[PDB]
């Protein structure tokens, strides 16, 4: 029935406003747009410009030195070869082309990490939730940022997934031609998730569901390639920041499958580590 995605100001939520609507939204949709949270369009454009500058003008030997060694370990570039190029970062072990790149992207990652902790902190407070060990130890974690860029201009459809994250924050730049790759299931339909001025998009992931004892939905979503007719003017970017728990974070396996999550393992409990390793 209900297929819209709400918008909230983070400062207002922190200010105690809109408590009932926020709780409903988490339980029933697990996704929303967010303003006033310490992220800006301008910070995104600059980070984006630098990486595109490198894509276009970095030499062959420079490009190889920052290309990721093994895709398992998720750092450096992919697809620079001179669909899409990709740049990934974590809290350490990062690969940078230059000093200014390192500074701008370190700052961008820090702000994004900070915005994500603040959002997660709000999700836990609205569901009256205290993870074991405390909120702060839990949010001081092992996050990952992935920035994708689709150049071509100025195919297999994959199945919707949920994210293996406490929270995921998504910023994007729009397509000239109006095309929207990001879609989620809300109330039984597939809804578009476009660029919205001065808003970051937020998804709750499975970890949010687990940590709140089922009070938050993790929405299924997929990103779609353009069809042949909608290729002209389909260049775009996204920045995706996964707030992932520490490897030693633990959960009840009754609970996990009871929520509908493919779990290989068995027993009373497990870690996040073995749930992907
Ligand atoms: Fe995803």
């Amino acid at each position: 029935m209900d297929t819209t995605v709400p918008t909230f100001s983070l400062a207002e939520l922190q200010q105690g406003l809109h408590q009932d609507e926020f709780r409903r939204c988490l339980r029933d949709k697990g996704l929303f747009y967010l303003t006033d949270c310490g992220l800006t369009d301008t910070e995104l454009k600059s980070a984006k410009d630098l990486v595109i500058d490198f894509f276009e003008h970095g030499s062959e030997a420079e490009k190889r030195a920052v290309t990721s060694p093994v895709p398992t370990m998720r750092r450096g570039f992919t697809g620079l070869e001179s669909y899409s190029m990709c740049y990934s970062m974590g809290t350490a072990d990062n690969l940078f082309p230059s000093g200014d790149f390192e500074r701008i992207w370190t700052q961008y990652f820090d702000r994004q990490y900070t915005a994500s902790r603040a959002v997660a902190r709000e999700v836990l407070r609205a569901t009256g939730t205290e993870p074991d060990g405390g909120v702060e130890a839990f949010l001081d974690c092992e996050p990952l940022l992935r920035f994708r860029y689709f150049p071509q201009v100025p195919p297999l459809r994959m199945a919707p997934h949920y994210d293996l994250s406490m929270v995921t924050l998504i910023q994007q730049t729009p397509c000239a031609n109006g095309f929207v790759s990001l879609q989620a299931e809300v109330g039984g339909a597939f809804t578009d998730l476009p660029y919205r001025p001065d808003a970051v998009l937020v998804f709750c992931g499975a970890i949010a569901t687990l940590v709140t004892g089922g009070q938050v939905k993790a929405p299924r979503h997929h990103v779609a390639a353009p069809r042949r007719d909608q290729i002209a003017g389909s260049s775009r970017t996204s920045s995706v920041f996964f707030l992932r728990p520490n490897a030693d974070f633990t959960f009840s396996v009754p609970l996990a499958r009871e929520c509908g999550f493919d779990v290989s393992l068995d027993g009373e409990t497990a870690t996040f580590q073995d749930w992907i390793g």
